[PDB]
């Protein structure tokens, strides 16, 4: 992920022009290769036409160039690219929203599962670790970065997501399916055992825990669904053919013909086809953005940081359920203990942001005295 | 379903061009027939015009070809295709989202329904089997692949979804409606009986089970709704007429007239109408993708694997409620038992994915000392 | 509703072309009248121009026809139709989703409300009948088909939705508003009475019932809202004027002028304006689809089958709460009682649908031994 | 609100053409003023050009008219109008959906809060009145019609939404913010007091009440948000400039120049610019619809009837919690008491709506005997 | 935020034209700089072409100007701007919806947490202060205005969001991550302690509190997600290049060439390129609106008032849980105590808003007596 929120906080002069200089995660990094191939092909063909064809062959080539340029506008490139890119961007944000975060579950585990002794610590750590293990199993199933970090369940055991006992249990349970759902059944059974043993004081708290864990299960299921049900191959194929056919045609149709022939549209020959190159930029960059976002769990620069998410989730969840359990800051009267209307101060930098409260759009409507009396 | 997520993980050079070689679930498999018919018609008409018409008839044909080519741009093909394809793709993903997965319910059944004895096993298996039977009844109602696998409720009994007792009960209950809703009433009644008999220890757990089962019922209802309320036939008819009328016109309007007459736009005759064929590719492929996705439960290559979903659900749900009930891995202190900040290792392949935590967009804003003091 | 899901299950050759022959719920049934009026007007005007105007009047008419044809492209017909049709289709599916189905509530009533005696039967039937009566009150308020079936609350009493006692109570309660909300207050009060009398064993079960009934109330409220807050009349007016103005202009602009004058674009005169008629098909059919879907509870062919929904809901809900209460099939061990991995059989027709499980997109990534070792 | 659902129930001949005659809430009412100003300006300029300019000045004016007409197509009017109108219509329906209805809460209050005595009546009326008072406080904040009805909290007291005691309490609580949230804290505290005093028998019922009231609070918050966070002024400004610039240009570019000069596109002069006026109709009517819907709580004809909603909510909620509390119709066996398959009758008008049940799309698939046998 | 809801309440004559005069938050404030640079460049180039080039150089410049003007229409500016602006405006409203409001939680805390003594006051204030502290931690992470107000956690302590004890606890807990999630674990633990100590009377009330707090946690997580996962830099880059390339081309292509040469499209030279400047207005204003909304938590005029939201939330939440706890207005019979149908009065200004109730669209359907009789 490349973050430029801080840069674009305000609408300054040339706000985006400044971002134009970024290289990492830039359109330049995606284009440069295809663009270099296109430029090489274009100039090879130009040199062929100028220095390797007879007069009759040059007449034939010029006829072909006028034909290609006249009929290129048939390809529905904007049509197909618009559809495809909208689908990919919608799916991309959905995929992000389905990334599971233990935070809600971890607060509820830290609260409800009771005991400062070894058994209480072990139970809390085990429940939150089951949540993290479920998440990491689905992530290594759908994400190339995570898979390269944990190319096997033995790697999961060596990295402390999974104990050797859990590894043996998973091996015993093995079906010909992705076993990412197992930790959720383990969580349900361990929560029930905790409640029966009096560590969870009430079935309403047990239900709360199970609801949070089941929300995580639904998110993991959505990740698996997006990973499995790709955007139809047929759509991908059609968009690829649209863009490539358009620019293969441009290789001939955007040749600068001999100015002598004075062909309409070829009066001026600039050796560099500026507008053809700009269209390459737009259309091929549009498709390459789609290529980069179609699987956000790849290793692109703008792909999600699944590895970081995994490490952060493990650290935060273990801290929340172990060190932060019944470990609260001293509860003392606050700054505004007997101040009916607290007014926190503003710094010099933020003093201009002090606003009068918005009271509703109807506040400033003025009516006559006669307009206000109720009628019988 | 054709999955190419792994291929398109990163934004490599020619990432989609590589997918262009796929045949199974390809646009080529959908087009080749209609395209062959179109090509045969186009070349029959070209041979008629060149080798079977007098001079006067050729003048009339050329007038007709100029008329057709001038006025083809009237058909709102992009207009109608865009609307129709957006509707079909939205409905396609919705239909996927309504596929019911027992996972949440199966974890709750495995937890809450108590007893390692025969009666406990039988009760758990029966409840999760009711969930699977409801799902398979709706799927055989809406899916041709599932229906071909289970062309009758007796097939359901022979395949172990339904016991002979359940078959007799369903036959007794028969109304002139789809009986897919019966297993949900059976589930409610059996859950209530389990609670009254003390196998479910608390009404809050009973409510949790019923909520999960009712979510599954809503998903099945949405499947039935999508199967029943087709995209309006009138929209389907209008899009079909748009595409077919456009290409029937192209058969005449995209003839290459005699270059001798030097008709504007007909200066160069390539025997093969490259741009007409490319538009065929785009527009007819667009409509054929819509044809393939309009019912995702058909037997197309890109259609959903409902049979696989059914088999996986049965195996996983029965395992979860029977073998995995109160069968947990040994609970032992984890790798990070006294490590305040766990740091799972990275492999050589994934070492580059180790990132610094994102701390918020405002992190790097620098202010003067004077800018920070609170004002009174 | 016209259903063609079964026909379009697969992407066969001419899949939609086959649907083109449907008459009932077809675009032809919607167009034929307006199309006949348009054709009559067009040919009246053509005969006027050819056989009732002097030479000077024909020059004036030809000038008018060139003017109309040159400036018709000003009307933003595609602009306005796209917007309007998208709004109507979105609202159409929303209206469907707001159709209330008793299924969830009926399973919960059949479960929780206890007693095989007369009083238990009467209580269960009364609660589910209140759900159905609320639904049918809103449906007769918003649906012309339902209203024609039940033109009065006395019809509701004669048809067995409403008892004479309920009719008297409703008459006593009468306010100057739609009384469709009354059965929900009745349901709440009767559920509370059932709980206080011990027929509902627990307040958690009472809360479950009330949540299901309140979901039904929200759906009914959405139906009432869609029925009340029409698409703004101004949008309807603008789209109607767009389409009618476009084709009124076409009556003059799409005349075939005298070929003798050799007016550009009028070289060839086909007595039948094929492209004008095709545009009529597309644009007027687009608007007529909008006309048909704007109120899906009308009596069109593609309108919802509200009457069928009402009858099915009553039959199914009464069966579920009365005959199916604590009436379960014999609970016996299933086919896979001691089969760790059940494998339901495939028929000859479905054998090709047996797939290998999808294991995740990262499954087939191969790494070197060196790429896998954890780094310190 | 203008309702024409009943008119457009079916897809009749000229279904929308009939609506074209509506005046109230019509596009005519919105346009007539701006259209009259535009027509006056256009004909003033035409009379200037024809009767107040020399020959040289007329040559200059004709050059200007050709320039304006050639380059008007630069303004992206359809671009900007499409975006703006889509945003306004989405926000308009959202604003409707956020209108709070007490129905769910009122059924739960009528059920759960117990007692037919004076104290029970007073408690139920007070709780539902707190719900209505919260709603009316937010509505008078966001709606000009409601504000004109209740220009002060003293008006709220005189109209019976607020008691003098509540008015004093609100005055004591006054902060420099909209106090619309106060009744929700009052509701929470009074519900807790009712539960502690035994009027609400169970904390699960207390939680149900609080959830319904908190849903209402979220809806009120969304209303306040839409009222506060307007569509960006910059978007409003850009759309206004687009439309006005387009038609200011049309005043000159759509002049009918002297037919003598025989300027291309000016061969025929109709004194009335039909297509310019039709574009005025479409584009300015599009913007005026946006103007009318941008604040749906104004006093336009198509604006919401907030006053009616307020009055209906008060009447219905007070009836539901006071007269309808434990006041049920006599519970007697229904018409279908021992009819296993009820079949409610159809009238002569609705007999054609009797349908055969939809059994699923796969119902009519026929397979050979050999196609059905399970394979080993 | 700039609010003009009150102004645009009705569809008056020139409703938006009146808003055109606004400066603060206007399109003028965003454009004036870029527009001045563009105008300076355009007129520098015009003066170069008119007063610094030979005749041959002027022929070359005119050829270049015709080339640029002919081929500018290649840049897909409307294509790319439409996509980008739709994404930014959808994100913008989502970001608003994720702003957390304590209202629901504060009503539940004020209700459920019991005790008018010092310990009860302290517990209620602490819980609601944890909610506010979590919100302000996320807001100072994602918002430049909030960060400038609280450039450090010590500023948070000085402003009364955080006690010194909480500051020490946070410092002890410090991980290499944003610690905004800590107050939610603190809230869970303090709620559990309150329940165990009998201040919260029931675990169902404890579950209600935790659900409200967890909703707030999800909203804060969404804010963090939007702040972290920017719109892809590649999209931003492509849109910026589209707009800048288009207007850099316009600097040459929209020169008014010498009228003497009588170049087509250059017959009339107005020194000011009105349509080029209008396109600048539209396209650059479109992009600048996107620049302003891409981060709504910046310091733009149309950016959210996060500081005001923070101050209002603190004041309201502390009032609700401290002064308003078990402090209800006297419960007395209302105005309509024995009025079966309350009819609140209308003022003179609002008398026209008294409407007849909407009874459903089917109300006015008239049927014959024969049409109504049920058939057997
Ligand atoms: N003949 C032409 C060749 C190339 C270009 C261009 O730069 O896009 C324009 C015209
Ligand atoms: N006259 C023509 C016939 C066919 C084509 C084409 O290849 O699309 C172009 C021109
Ligand atoms: N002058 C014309 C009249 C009619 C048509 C047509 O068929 O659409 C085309 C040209
Ligand atoms: N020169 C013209 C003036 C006006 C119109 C028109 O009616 O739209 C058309 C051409
Ligand atoms: N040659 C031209 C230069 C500028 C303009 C314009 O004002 O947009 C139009 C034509
Ligand atoms: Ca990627
Ligand atoms: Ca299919
Ligand atoms: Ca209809
Ligand atoms: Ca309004
Ligand atoms: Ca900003």
């Amino acid at each position: 992920t490349i973050t430029y929120t801080s840069q674009v906080a305000n609408a300054r002069l040339g706000s985006f022009s400044r971002l134009l200089l970024c290289w990492r995660g830039s359109i330049y990094k995606l284009l440069y290769g295809e663009f270099l191939i296109f430029l090489l092909c274009y100039y090879i063909i130009r040199f062929i036409y100028r220095l390797a064809l007879t007069e009759e062959q040059q007449l034939m080539f010029e006829k072909l160039t006028l034909y290609c340029d006249s009929y290129i506008q048939l390809i529905p490139i904007s049509f197909v690219l618009g559809f495809y890119v909208t689908l990919v961007v919608t799916r991309w944000w959905n995929q992000y929203e389905n990334l599971p975060w233990p935070d809600r579950l971890m607060s509820l585990v830290s609260g409800f599962v009771e005991g400062k002794d070894e058994q209480g610590r072990l139970l809390r750590r085990t429940l939150i670790r089951y949540a993290n293990l479920g998440n990491v199993l689905i992530l290594r199933s759908v994400s190339t970065a995570v898979y390269k970090r944990f190319p096997s369940a033995q790697h999961l055991v060596q990295a402390g997501f999974m104990t050797p006992a859990e590894h043996k249990q998973l091996e015993k349970l093995s079906l010909p399916h992705n076993m990412f759902w197992v930790p959720w059944v383990w969580f349900a059974n361990l929560s029930m055992k905790a409640w029966l043993g009096g560590r969870i004081r009430d079935p309403i708290l047990l239900q709360s825990l199970l609801n949070e864990m089941n929300t995580l299960r639904t998110q993991c299921g959505h990740l698996y669904a997006y990973d499995w049900i790709s955007i139809p191959l047929v759509y991908t194929q059609v968009v690829t053919v649209a863009v490539y056919s358009f620019f293969l045609t441009c290789l001939v149709g955007r040749q600068f013909l001999n100015p002598a022939k004075a062909y309409p549209g070829h009066e001026l020959d600039l050796v560099v086809p500026v507008f053809t190159f700009l269209q390459f930029f737009f259309y091929v960059g549009w498709l390459k953005v789609a290529e980069q976002l179609i699987n956000p769990f790849g290793e692109d620069d703008d792909d999600f940081e699944t590895n970081w998410i995994v490490d952060r989730n493990l650290q935060v969840s273990l801290l929340a359920v172990d060190e932060m359990h019944q470990d609260l800051p001293r509860m003392e009267p606050d700054m505004y203990w007997n101040k009916p209307e607290p007014q926190p101060p503003y710094t010099a930098a933020s003093a201009q942001f002090r606003r009068a409260s918005f009271m509703g759009s109807t506040f400033n409507i003025s009516l006559n005295k006669e307009e206000m009396e109720f009628q019988p």
